[PDB]
């Protein structure tokens, strides 16, 4: 089970580093493309001012990263379909990470290049399947050869509204996600692409409203949920741990701990959605293997006579939990 | 005859009440301070009262002696009383009205002391209970008579939140609401993970590398100032590292079916020369509401109408900055105290 | 009667000099950048570090208005097309983008009318820090560098130290606020340095610096004795240099202070500060330096000597007030 | 048998030196707050990530992995029923800590600089200088745990007539979050942490003497304390004896620390934030290595990172251990 890593990003070392691990103890990278020196590459998987050192023997060479003894090459293709990491390495699928091929015509890219499935790693459109592990993987098939792990909310967001839902009965909800900032904002104010007047805002001493699609698109992952939910974000001054707040209308009458018990329930022995009553705060999930960590010490009911406002809330390493939800879906991969 | 204030306790929010009141008497209001209550040294309030990592340093000269902190070349004496009873600045000073920020005071009962020392009329900057009357100013400071001698201004979240709720509760009726606060880390917080009073297990986690759930009383007690809303609301906080600057969402279910536009340009009306509840529309972020001197800050970008049929959901957003808005809505409190 | 200025890169600095210009009240005419207008003046009206501009700010499709003005932004990727002489009469190019950087490239703005051309940051021109040396500015001058933001804080400092006890060498290190070139979170730069590579607001990260070294152009009996590097920490602006010497006198920290003190007496370039201040009070200070009594140490065992010396700055507004000044000198000569 | 350390206050550094232990002998604790609260803050910690074992707390006692670790509740030493880590800041003497012996503890380790009248140790720098009479040592402190092998060392290689060290240094807890009075009053321990640089005076490298005799009066500094949780860096300013360049300087120091475990060794160019949760109580970079001469008048610069609370622990328990064998 081999895959090859379009883009070494964040998100892409972070992927690098949980197949390593998996792989001391029962799939494997095989190569990587990428436009950065693989020496600074190297050193940026060694060294993590989030997820902290990796344990493990990290140099580079002109055209390759090696880790423990073991060579990963580098390409530098900017268009994917030049990558030739299939004959070349024996690539079976890719992790699609750079953002640049987030559709299903753009992708084709590396089918063209010989590759037999491909992930990426964002919303990618409607024609195409949308996966939440441990949600609706079970929709996969043989056929599937594009498919799309949506986005690190998705991940975190899915098996709370789908369980929820399932118990109570969304009628319609709204969401807010207090994210660890990203990448793609700022230090300092200044311009930046897209122009977005918020984006330009210097990250770490603001709280920034932020646009998201994932709860407008939650019906690509739970259908019956299409046209129910809507949300955005704020984005927070640290460097990664999250949270969403859900607030539905729900079918169903309820209390706090029937809620609580509920959805705990479905977090035995889920290795995506697991479930914290420590009353943790955010660095407590960093390096977390789940998708979305629901927290009970949150539930809140509101209600006067029979109009009834209920919220729930989930943690999640935004960067991590979601890293973690794409690998069990490239072992997926193998088993269709 | 000026308003005459005397501040009891000097700490974050005392001193920007003294910054304040020093800025309105520059085109004079006819409000000044002129006395305070403290038992940390002069030298390290008036250090203080100039440099401030948040709001930056005043624009005036600032020095000590050893009871008092010298400003532009007027004394405010520096009383050291642990009891309020105590302090003498009504005959002194002049004092008429106290503004009683320590956290010690927090009640009817207990702020009848700055009475017995011969106050004129009492604010406390604080939630204090139900048998007095809790004011946000430009929601319901109509109900202050002369009678009321000891009066609350809730808290910061209370200022922010009421006027928002009061009028989209006056405009479409708020059936039921819940509000996430999204706060600047405050003085109660830690800088590294320990002990800490009350031995609440967040309260005790590091703030600035943190998002930390906190409980909150502001939307619960709302009906205190807006008693229509009274059992309709609930609400928490998520305390985040910045040190100032804050923001809260308000989920509701309203009457009225209703557009974003439709809500966004009801608000709107209310906050138009409003000098507590103001209005921004030009996609802030939280550093752009400090120094602000409103209680509240309308954000119709925020705002968000979820719809499935017949069940709707309705959100709407308000910036403060939970240091200077509160305080400038406590001022304006104060002078209207001589109105009475 | 005034002579017309044109800013090339509407950046933090290019802004910051608008500000100060307009504050400074009793002229800017023209911009030159790449963004939309209406994002310049957002981030004009709106700073995270400097506060919200007190002025009435709006834009256009192509200007921002600032109170009644109007303020042409242009959009011309080179230098050498922009027009803004003919069309609006420049005088004088504040040059902000990075990109032009020597007297060769900015000759691009000589080419297309300009008087005179401030950059920021070669040995073929003039180095200025105001009130150390503008002294050698003259009419011959076209193109000057104001130096960096560190060498106008370290150049004051330095020169009055050297002046009054004499360095035999020195080696500084500056504490600096993180910046644009940084990043928020670990990855890939220009550049490709390891450390210039790591998140920002969460790390103490070494940073090269040239100023030291460079410190010959502007104070030439300094050249060859000094050096430093920079450590860049967690806060988005403000900055203090250490300074260690080997001085040609034995001194107390009192005579220090008392030495540096008197150069600083009416200086609006070089203050002084000993109420034990923190970093964010430097925000928003106009000079280009402010020295520290109060962290002055004197080092010594028996007749071996060294002496410790520390300045605040705010690394933007400090060094930009300070490139006002020159603006102003250059532009009146 | 085995050695069995008791931890008056469960601090920080006492939790730190808990888990430490666990993943290398600790069998009660006396502290005055809250086992719950204790048991929480062992297993969850903003710095250093969670603890990997399962932690429960009782009305008296902290549960680990079964084992149970019972919390004392006694604000006077004497009276702990129950060698001794003392932690809490309190017994900061040899006169204090006689407490601890008063009750039946055969050593006692300070971790604070507590005078001149015992021993304060540098684990892999001056140890060897611990005999069998010994029943308090200091540990001396953070800074002195990072400054004292590199002085040592380099001291030892070239010669040192005088310096001056700036630690930068991560925010601690008597550091407040936002601006207003604290205990002592000092302007700047008054100041916001975590957005300010705020200088802070610091006795480590006056007090070297006591570790380091030949460096007694030569050496002196402060700290910049910064916005950052944890690790920190001190620059080390220095006339040598010998005429260097970076390059002799960095072989020659890079030398003592092969299989230094208090000492180490860095060049791949890290931050602060790499240094988070490492074992050394010091950590040299050849990165950072400077000389600047002109004419015969020469100024060197070297660098050392740590983890001002991983580091410093992590030097204690060694010397826990060294205890042992005397
Ligand atoms: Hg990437
Ligand atoms: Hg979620
Ligand atoms: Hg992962
Ligand atoms: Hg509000
Ligand atoms: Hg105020
Ligand atoms: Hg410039
Ligand atoms: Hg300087
Ligand atoms: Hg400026
Ligand atoms: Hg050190
Ligand atoms: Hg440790």
């Amino acid at each position: 089970v081999k895959i090859g890593i379009n883009g070494f990003g964040r998100i892409g070392r972070l992927a690098f580093r949980r197949i390593l691990e998996l792989g001391e103890k029962s799939i494997e990278v095989v190569a990587i493309n990428d436009l950065t020196s693989p020496a600074l590459l190297a050193h940026l998987l060694k060294y993590d001012s989030t997820h902290g050192t990796l344990n493990a023997d990290v140099s580079a060479t002109d055209d390759s990263i090696v880790v423990n003894g073991k060579n990963y090459r580098v390409y530098a293709e900017p268009q994917a379909q030049n990558i030739p990491w299939v004959k070349n390495d024996g690539v079976d699928f890719v992790l699609e990470c750079t953002g640049f091929y987030t559709s299903k015509a753009k992708s084709q890219a590396h089918l063209d290049a010989g590759a037999k499935r491909v992930l990426i790693s964002a919303p990618a459109g409607s024609d195409l399947k949308t996966i939440v592990y441990n949600v609706n993987d079970d929709i996969l098939t043989a056929d599937d050869r594009i498919v799309s792990a949506g986005s690190c909310t998705t991940n975190c967001l899915a098996p709370l509204a789908f369980f929820e839902n399932k118990e109570f009965g969304i009628k319609v909800g709204t969401m807010t996600t207090i994210h660890a900032y990203t990448s793609t904002q700022m230090l300092l104010d200044g311009p930046v692409r897209g122009g977005n007047f918020r984006a330009a805002r210097a990250a770490g001493v603001n709280t920034i409203p932020h646009s998201t699609g994932a709860a407008k698109a939650l019906g690509l992952v739970i259908p019956e949920l299409n046209g129910k939910l809507q949300g955005h974000a704020q984005r927070v001054g640290v460097v990664d741990g999250s949270l969403t707040e859900l607030v539905a209308i729900l079918d169903k009458k309820v209390t706090a701990d029937e809620v609580n018990a509920a959805i705990k329930k479905h977090t035995e022995g889920n290795e995506s959605f697991g479930y914290n009553d420590d009353e943790i705060v955010s660095s407590d999930v960093i390096g977390t293997t789940f998708g979305s960590i629901f927290d009970p010490t949150q539930t809140e009911v509101t209600s006067d006579g029979d109009n009834q406002l209920v919220k729930t809330v989930a943690w999640y390493d935004n960067e991590y939990g979601f890293t973690c939800q794409m690998v069990r879906t490239l072992l997926k991969f193998a088993t269709l």
